[PDB]
């Protein structure tokens, strides 16, 4: 299989929007490291995590029976399950916001200015 055939699946009710880490994540490599999810309505992705450096990786969702999962352009796959306003996500906490990290921010812009409109 291949990351370009993968078939993006829409984001189920409620999970479209940004995720942010709150507080600190014992996967991380220190308390103060952040991660953050991007899900658009259409299951585009942008898994950005930082702390000394930042990281990103867009990705797909993808439903498989009937679970739904963030596959990165690299292949990883995550299952993603939310409960209200906070998704488990990769061993990790994240919590629904209304804004990203400035460096979440201009690094998903600048990867979406190479996909289509």
């Amino acid at each position: 299989d291949r990351y370009e055939d993968v078939v993006k699946a829409p984001a189920p009710a409620g999970l479209a929007g940004f995720w942010q880490t709150k507080g600190p994540q014992s996967a991380m490599m220190s308390p103060d490291a952040i991660a953050s999810l991007i899900v658009t309505k259409e299951g585009d992705t942008f898994d950005c995590r930082q702390w000394q450096r930042v990281i990103a990786q867009p990705g797909k969702l993808m439903n498989r029976d009937s679970e739904i999962y963030n596959v990165t352009a690299s292949l990883d796959i995550y299952p993603v399950e939310r409960e209200g306003n906070t998704i488990s996500y990769d061993r990790m906490t994240l919590s629904r916001v209304e804004r990203l990290t400035p460096e979440c921010e201009k690094a998903w812009a600048k990867a979406r200015a190479t996909g289509p409109v």
